[PDB]
């Protein structure tokens, strides 16, 4: 056993967070790094590919979607998912 | 005066990373929430426009481009100027 003074109540980018100023300076800078270049490397796409007014309709979509927010909210917790994993691979 | 004793040899991405974990834990966790929402948002945006082979081509494009990857260094410099903004600005 043990004593149980959170299951309820969570919250996905609160651990995030955690893990990336708890983890080895090394794992997390080289995580955020990951994301930084992946980040310039999308936004370099829509430039080339000259969606970038296409993007901001998109983003600006958003507000009034509602299938789509909840979308975007999956896709943070899968990028967490992957971020955790590679420091934890690392 | 005072001793001269780094304007040579520079990296933009160390500075980042020493700002990200020495400015305030409540600002730099808004920041990087930031960020990891934006991802999301071109991520999911990609998909909905079905660019994901043209991104995966496109990133893919780049090992042999030159101009290109160039072009994604100064983005992630602009990235991390307005990151740093962002913390001196709240």
């Amino acid at each position: 056993m043990r004593d149980y003074s959170e299951i309820f109540e969570g919250n996905p980018l609160d651990k995030w967070n955690d893990i990336i100023f708890h983890a080895s300076k090394k794992l997390s800078k080289k995580e955020l790094e990951r994301l930084l270049e992946l980040l310039a490397l999308l936004e370099t796409f829509i430039e080339k590919e000259d969606l970038e007014e296409k993007f901001e309709s998109f983003a600006k979509a958003l507000r009034i979607d509602e299938e789509l927010q909840q979308k975007i909210e999956s896709r943070k917790t899968d990028i967490v998912i992957q971020s955790m994993a590679n420091i934890l691979s690392g």
